Parts: C-alpha cells; structure tokens; sequence
C-alpha cells in the first residue's frame, strides 16, 4: 500500500462550510487499517467541535464518526480484517488486553476511548491525511468526511457483509448510544416509565430502547416542538415541551407520575437538563442516565437527600456496547427486525452536498442525514 | 394496659446536661408497641439535635434511638409483634402498604421515614410521655433514653432472642448505615479498593463492608489523625489526612491507586467530601456512595465528562436496610461471627451516668458507648 489521493470535505475554519478537496491518505502503519467510506452521516458532536462551540479548536480538520465503509487494505499486525471486509468505524475502541476491555461493565478502553483532542494517530503522532505537504487533522480516530480514511483495526467493527451499509451507518454512534444508554445503563423494567430529555437521533435511540425493554411510558422532553410527532414512531407515549410549562420541568414530570419517572436519560448535553433529568427519577429507585456531551462546566447540583432517597445517577458513554463485540452483533439486530432503522433517516444528500446535512441538523429538521460518496 | 412510671434521662434545654426523672409512659394505640429497654448507645445524631445545633429546637425531650430491648405490650392491630419478643427500634420503619415499601430498591418508607421535628405519636399526635402532666417529645419515634417507650411497630425490628442485646443494639443506626452503604449500594468486587471518607460510626461500619466484601485496598480518610490507628481493626489498610497533603484529596488518591479507586463512601456529609468522593473514583467502572447527611444547603456541583467518562454517583439512607425485614438479617451476620461488632463499643456507663456518654462522645473518645438501664 503507498498513497491514495481522494477527495474530503475539510473544514479549515470554525463555523464554516465545508469544502471537498484532493487530499493524500498515507497507508496504514502497525494496527492501522485503511477504509473506503461508502456511506456516512452526522452526528451532533461532529457540529460541536465543528462550531468550535466548547472545545479546543483544531483547523483544519476532517471530521465524522459515523459511518459504512469497506477495508481497503490492513496494517501490520492486522489478523481480524482483511481487504474487503464490510466494516463500521466507532469513535471509541476496544483493545481487548485492557481492564476496561477486560470488564463487564466498562467500554472506557485505556487505548482506544473516545479522544477529542487528539487530531493524529496513536502510533506516531502524525496525521494520514494532507494536502500540499500539510497536515490535516483527525477526528476521533476516525474522520469519515473522506473518501478513504485510517483507523486503528481496534475501533473498526467488521459486519456482516449481506448489511446495507447505507441504513447501517448509524449504528457507529448514534443509535446506539442511545439505545445503549437504555438496554445496558438504565435498565428499566416491564411496566416502568422512562423520561428522554432530547429527542434527536440519539434521544430517538434511547426511546427506542426503552421501547424495546417493556417500558410502559416514553415521556418525550424537548425544547423543539415539531420534532414530537414523529416521536410516537419510536415509543414515545408523550411529549412536554419545558417552555409550555409555569412549573419547573421535573415538578412537571414529578406530578405527572405519582412522584417522578423510574429512569431517566439524557440526550441533549445541558447541565441544566442533566439536572432536571436526575431530579425528575422517583426517589428510591429512580435511575438517571447522561450521554449527551456537555459543553458546560456547569456542576451537576441538588440536595443530596435525593440520592439518599436512594435515588442512583449513572452517566455512560456509547451506550456502553463494546465495539468490536457487541456492536456486530446489534447489526444483526436490524435484520432481524428487532431494529427498525429506515425510520431514523429523513434526509439524503450527495457528498458533494455534504453542507446541506449541517443545514438541517441546525434547522431542527433531521435526524439522521445519509451523506453518499461518489456523487 | 395502663399507664407505667418509670426513669427517664429528660432534656430540658440544648446542649445541658440531661436530668433522670421519673415519667408516665401511656400504654400503646393501633401499631403501636411498648418496649422495655435493657441497652442504649448515644449517637452523634443524637447530640446533634440534642444540641440544637440545627433544626427547631424541641424540648423537653428525650432522645435515644439505638437501643435493644423487649416487647412488654403491643396496641390494637399488631400481629408481627408480641409480648416477650426481642426487638430493636429503628429511627425509621418500614409500613409494608406503601409505596417504598413494596419496591426492591427502597428502605423509605411514605410512612415511616426519619422524622426530626416530630414530638408526638402517628396515630394521634400525642406524646405518651409526660411529667405531670405536661408531655415530654419523642425524639425519631424510639425514644430510647427511658426505661419504657412507646414506638410504631412499623419502626421496630423483631430480632433473634438469643442475641446480646448489649451488643447488637448498635445495628439500629449508625453501624447498619455504613455497612449498608458498601454491601448494598457500593457492591465492592473482591479483590477491589475502597476509599471512605470520615471514620466515625458509619464509616467505620463502611470500612467493615468493605472488608467483609473482600476490598484488598481500604483508604481511610478524616481530618483527625487521630482516628487512624482504631480503623485498621475495622479493615482499613490506610489512612489519609487531606490537613497533611497540598494536592486536592481526589488528586492524591488518584495517583495512589492509578487512576483513582473501584468505589468510594463519603461518610461525613460534607459537600466539599462529596465531590471528592466522587470525582476520586476511577472512570469506567468506578462507583461513589454519599451516606454521610449533609447539615448546610450547599449544592453538590462537577463536570459532567466526569460522568460521562462513565463514573457512578449513588446515594443512599440507611445503607438501603428495610427497616423490618433486613435488620434482622444483619443481626444474624453477628451471629454467625461475620459481623464484628465488639470492637465498636469502646465504654460502658450505667443508666445514671448517661451524661457521660456525652462527654466521651463529645471528646471523640468513643465510637460506641453502651448504656445499660437498672444501673
Ligand atoms: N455519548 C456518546 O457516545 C454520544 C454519541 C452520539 C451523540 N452524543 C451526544 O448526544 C447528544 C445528542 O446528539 P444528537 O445527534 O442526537 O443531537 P440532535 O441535535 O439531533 O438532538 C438534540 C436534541 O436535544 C434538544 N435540546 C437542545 N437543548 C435542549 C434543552 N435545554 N432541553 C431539552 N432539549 C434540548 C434539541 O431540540 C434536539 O432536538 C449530543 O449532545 C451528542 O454530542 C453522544
Ligand atoms: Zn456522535
Ligand atoms: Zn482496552
Ligand atoms: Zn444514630
Ligand atoms: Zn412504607
């Protein structure tokens, strides 16, 4: 393998659009696999850090996490894929020799969990990417606004290949996230009540899942209103908007069920949101869950008598599905009409139109938004 | 049954020394039950409220709420209870026709929980204790410094006959909160460390969990040094005083256990303890307890990454024990010699030098101080 020139959307400055240039991908080193992206989406971090909203900003910059691509060729060390396999990238990775890999209850790998920061690889410190001798960076170790990208073999989930990568793209970060944060965090019981703070793909996930676990009431929590019809379509039972309401968000909640709901998640990262969804658990039992990626300092607050009210609060991550383990097998899933996933896609556009996917996701408009490369 | 005189250590006034007299104590109504008392420890929360230190001060009082003794007679509608049985009264009770009580994951009672201000009966708002005439208030619905109480028998725990009452009264609070805190919430994996922040009664009652749950590192943390030596007895392997240390606490135990530790306990019930207790816990699987009550209204407050980073933040009251059902069942773990329980009784006072108990107490020379009645 030697040096693929390809087109990538490169964001070289905060805030702004996009632009698809000829790029050079250098060939994947020691545990580095290189991959064909056929199909992508956009998730809301990849908004985030490209507003250079919260964190530090890095330009320029290829961004993207998930995605459907094919392996194109492996590294050194490579044993698990091979030119061909169909694969999705994770931003977060499993190594498999790690404590976190080696435990039941974490996917925090010591090697291969998320980075934000980071914009090059973990073997040399060096970005793959370039144009004209110069450095493009990195994105969760993944950047998958490229026509080809390298990613550690860790953080790349071989898939059945008979998948249409094309609806299976979002099960690399947002779906299951949320469906995660459900069906492995919460864990909500037959019959139980569920409140979803936030009702993008994500919180759509979550719902789905709650769904998918028994739960008796999906209550729909968001600040935008036109995106609660749809809702029912992924369990949700009902929708409150906070701005429609004197009272504060989790006394709503609170009254609406006999003294509070027995899960919670958090999808929006507002600390603020994150507050009122561990208030709103019914003490005792009350679960609360955050996901969402906060880009507030703010501190979580309350009297402490909730939680010794016996109320838990946990907060998780990818849903705390394993990459290169469970999340093969969550795509399985959807062929087996367990999962429906057509449904979390409103929106295609060709890569070459890759910024009308921004457009909609900052007009409330999508979900999900399938970007294809080669057009 | 009638009315009994009996003696009784009544408080006429805050942070005073307590006065035996002799007082009337009513026979019990509906679920009611009364209670001859043979054994009874003071309790910082005792001196607390005894010092109206916080709340509303309510005198004349009597106070006392860890104590073993027997059933002399129950009031109209008790079936779990007789006259003979061994009991010990709890601080708060367990209805058994609420809602808390009939969930898995709740010891709180709708009923029956913890009530500080309270002065009177359930049932009628009445003292049964007086002094001419003129009522003496209940102190947490046990009343325990009096040679007869009358308690709610939602709030008392039939126990084993054959158990030393002179020991195991202390199971009724402070002890069962710590010990709860580790076994039942904080769930430490063998082989597992633990961090636990204030050594008093509760945490030393963690510290026990923590060792009986088989954590091979068990760090002590209390701004009196002079706390350390007595914990290594109670499994504590370590010690840390933050007075003795420039870096944040959670930095310190952090870099001591790489990464920070596998559960934590914070037992002091300050908000500062709170959120190093927390954020000292190691990411990934990492579970923080708050037991420790808070006596200020100041917010718990961190980053939310924290979370996200997939750390756990549980509160709990009591150690999440149900009140009837559970106690019983730690009492037997000192029988079966699994609970050590000894080692916390460090004096011994007859009823008529209860005073003393204060001061051994209020030196923080005691952990326990056993008082026995008829003496
Ligand atoms: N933990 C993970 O591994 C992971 C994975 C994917 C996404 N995320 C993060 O999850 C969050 C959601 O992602 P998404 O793609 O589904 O976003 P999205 O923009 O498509 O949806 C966000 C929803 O939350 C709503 N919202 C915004 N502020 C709110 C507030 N104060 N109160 C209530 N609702 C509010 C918005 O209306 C919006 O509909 C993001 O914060 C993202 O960075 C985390
Ligand atoms: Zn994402
Ligand atoms: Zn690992
Ligand atoms: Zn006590
Ligand atoms: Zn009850």
């Amino acid at each position: 393998s030697q040096i693929i020139r390809c087109k990538a959307a490169v964001a070289w400055e905060a805030g702004k659009p996009l632009v698809i240039e000829e790029v050079e991908v250098a060939p994947p080193q020691k545990h580095e696999v290189r991959i064909k992206i056929l199909f992508t989406s956009l998730c809301h971090t990849d908004v985030y850090f490209w507003e250079a909203k919260g964190q530090t900003p890095l330009f320029p910059r290829i961004f993207g996490h998930e995605a459907g691509g094919i392996v194109e060729s492996v590294g050194e060390g490579v044993t698990d894929l091979q030119p061909g396999d169909h694969v999705l990238p994770i931003f977060t990775g499993e190594c498999g020799e790690c404590r976190h890999c080696h435990s039941e209850e974490s996917n925090m790998c010591d090697l291969l969990r998320i980075n934000t920061e980071r914009g090059g690889m973990i073997h040399d410190g060096e970005s793959r990417f370039s144009i004209n001798g110069k450095p493009i960076y990195h994105f969760l170790g993944t950047s998958t606004f490229s026509e080809y990208t390298v990613v550690h073999s860790g953080q790349v989930a071989k898939i059945n290949p008979d998948a249409p990568l094309d609806k299976v793209c979002i099960v690399s970060c947002g779906l299951s996230t949320g469906l995660g944060a459900t069906l492995n965090v919460a864990k909500p019981k037959k019959g139980q009540s569920v409140a979803i703070f936030g009702l993008g793909a994500v919180g759509l996930g979550a719902a789905e899942g709650a769904r998918i676990a028994g739960a008796s009431r999906i209550i729909g929590v968001d600040f935008n209103s036109k995106r609660f019809d749809q809702a029912k379509e992924f369990g949700v039972t009902e929708c409150v908007n906070p701005k429609d309401h004197d009272k504060p968000i989790q006394q709503v909640i609170a009254e609406m069920t006999d003294g509070g709901v027995d899960r919670s998640v958090e999808c929006t990262g507002s600390v603020q949101a994150m507050i009122q969804a561990f208030e709103c658990v019914h003490d005792g039992w009350g679960v609360a869950v955050l996901v969402g990626v906060p880009s507030k300092d703010d501190a979580f607050k309350t009297h402490p008598m909730n939680f010794l009210n016996e109320r838990t609060l946990k907060g998780t991550f990818f849903g705390n599905y394993k990459p290169k383990t469970d999340i093969p097998g969550v795509v399985e899933k959807y062929m087996n009409k367990e999962l429906e996933l057509e449904k979390f896609i409103t929106h295609t556009v060709p890569f070459s139109e890759i910024n009308k996917a921004f457009d909609y996701m900052l007009k409330g408009e999508s979900i999900r938004c399938i970007i294809t490369m080669g057009a």
